């Protein structure tokens, strides 16, 4: 097995299939990663992750940076030995969570300071990555806030494609991890496609082994996003993955394969687990609704979970208003596989050539 | 396999050992029982408290008539297969409950009435047991509280007599649980053996399948209660179960095996887990202290459960300080597998007659 290896097997439009080839495992693509925050994907054991139908899963850097550590972690053997998670792991860089879950900071051409009193940097990120034993690891960015001036994102996607051309040179210089681990960088210019053909055409120039596209799921509505995406996709290298990043709702997720994005990650399959919405191909439902107190049916009738082949939805809902940790396991559960079985619909119909209509008919009935 | 049937496989002083078998399963004796309070073996799924070890868990009759209601359960199918446990389930009465995490409560012969409005008797008791589908249901007492006077132990345990027969000829009445379950009766006295000695005859003279001895575990130290139990056990049928109600605490137990008791429940293991204690042979650990920030072994050097052979304290300490449901799962399943593990050694050394050894064994490394 390859240090990273992408490989198309099929395609239907400007839709693609194929895998991912890391040292750690193979990765189907279209992908979803489901997200753990503090070196766990929340009310999971590794093993039902992996059951789930996960072949990679999704590292928190800004939380482990400060606990327990990148440094400890590494310690103490690595991120995959330290959780038990023995495949691919992909991290980011850490920037956008400063900017969002920080008291206060300061930014500045070398990198970021932040109190929640911290130094982050594009060398910084990529060594934390490191330290943790990171398989994919995100070159360090600024998520232009939305919405932004066509001057103030062209800055920022600057500084972005300039933090980038460090990251990529910082991660060069660790044998270890220039050998072992793969590099993604990450396309900013919020929504003017000038900008992000020049975000593209930079990165394209430093060079990554997959492109990420960044500064969406920022609030722009899906509509926004969508358009975005239908002339940004196009401008990165098509024999690389392409990942868009925090965009997990099924009906994004269907519609940013149709336009070219192979990997996915979000934390709403596990949050909204525990806040009592499960994911069904009737679309979302609040189990806590009274109407489901007596409802012995599991929460889909056609998911394959083990969730949904043992319990009813009568006993989670009762599970989580009575606050109960079992319920936002088996919540969570239920949910990552969920996600997890559309995925493989959306790989085998593109495969299939059927794609597009399966599309549709998810759509139909989701709506 | 008979409706109840207890035989004893081997003694050691007044030490017993063997099983009890019962139409959804045999019960390894001692034995201990997992507690649930709202249908659920806190953050542990069915399946997970079984392969701990346990033959039996132990049902919360207060909480689950309150919500979801007994009525409803028994709408639903039934405990067992609304929480997906299809072995032995023990149900208290609820009285213990009511006069302890109960806002206002109404005493009467009848039997009692509480806010948190509901009235509670010995043929309501009954009937909610059965409604909830239990295997071992426990007659309806009042737990003297501690201390107690004679006078006031007296009248106290004389109630409970009375609503003993209650639930007794309340269990007979419905032929498919007088078929189907068992009922064990509740020795009172608080600390008198002329109490003590007269409950116990009165019990018997009732007649029930198992004896529960009550009114301990309620505040009056391991010396108190293991003197208490030096002169009540013997007091009980000896060809019959007997139960310690709300003992727990591992020293405890093997104490009070030593004096006859053989079954148990305590909320310690799961509750104790989820505030950060781990049980071990060399006694309990708080796996938050910063001494394990770094400790690669297992919460014990032992222990079989998977939590040992899987993680570290170190990221089990890390889970748990940062606040992580996947943390409370860890240590609540190794708890509960510690306390089973206690259990087999138990059965296991008293089959042997090297059970007096194993106490001693236990004490000195144990403290
Ligand atoms: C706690 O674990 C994680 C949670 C979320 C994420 C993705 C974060 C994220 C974005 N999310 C939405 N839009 C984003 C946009 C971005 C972006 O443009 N750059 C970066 N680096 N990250 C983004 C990574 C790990
Ligand atoms: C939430 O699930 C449960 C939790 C605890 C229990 C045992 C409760 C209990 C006692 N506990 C300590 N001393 C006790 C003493 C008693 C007692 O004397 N009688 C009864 N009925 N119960 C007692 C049963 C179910
Ligand atoms: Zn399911
Ligand atoms: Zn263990």
């Amino acid at each position: 097995r390859p240090r990273f290896s992408f490989s198309i097997a099929a395609r239907e439009g400007k839709a693609r299939t194929g895998t991912i080839e890391m040292k750690r495992g193979v990765i189907r693509t279209p992908a979803f990663m489901p997200v753990g925050t503090a070196a766990t994907v929340k009310a999971l054991k590794p093993e039902t992750v992996r059951a789930t139908g996960a072949d990679i899963i999704l590292g928190n850097t800004y939380h482990l940076m400060l606990r327990p550590g990148a440094e400890r972690i590494a310690k103490l053997g690595g991120l995959h030995s330290f959780m038990g998670w023995d495949r691919p792991i992909l991290t980011d860089s850490g920037g956008y969570q400063v900017m969002s879950l920080s008291s206060l900071t300061k930014q500045s051409e070398e990198g970021v300071t932040f109190k929640s009193r911290h130094m982050l940097s594009p060398e910084r990120s990529i060594e934390i990555q490191h330290l943790l034993g990171s398989d994919i690891v995100m070159a360090f960015d600024e998520c232009t806030p939305y919405p932004a001036t066509p001057s103030r994102a062209a800055s920022s996607m600057e500084r972005s494609m300039r933090w980038a051309k460090r990251s990529r040179d910082a991660f060069d210089s660790r044998k270890e991890q220039a050998e072992n681990a793969a590099l993604f960088g990450i396309q900013q210019g919020s929504v003017f496609e000038n900008l992000r053909q020049q975000s593209a055409d930079a990165l394209a120039e430093i060079g990554f082994d997959g492109y990420a596209v960044g500064g969406l799921a920022v609030g722009e509505g899906q509509d926004e996003m969508f358009r975005v995406l239908d002339f940004s996709v196009p401008m990165l290298p098509d024999d690389k993955p392409h990942y868009l990043m925090g965009v997990g709702k099924p009906d994004d997720i269907v519609g940013a394969v149709e336009r070219g994005i192979d990997m996915f990650d979000c934390v709403l399959p596990t949050r909204s687990g525990r806040n009592g919405q499960a994911f069904t191909w009737d679309g979302p439902i609040n189990i806590r609704n009274a109407r489901f107190s007596e409802d012995l049916k599991p929460l889909d009738s056609e998911c394959h979970c083990a969730v949904c082949q043992k319990w009813s939805r009568a006993y989670i809902h009762h599970l989580i208003r009575a606050g109960e940790i079992l319920g936002a396991m088996l919540m969570t559960e239920h949910n990552i596989a969920f996600y997890q079985q559309l995925m493989q619909k959306i790989r085998d119909s593109i495969s299939e050539g059927r794609f597009s209509q399966f599309a549709q008919d998810f759509r139909a009935r989701y709506f």
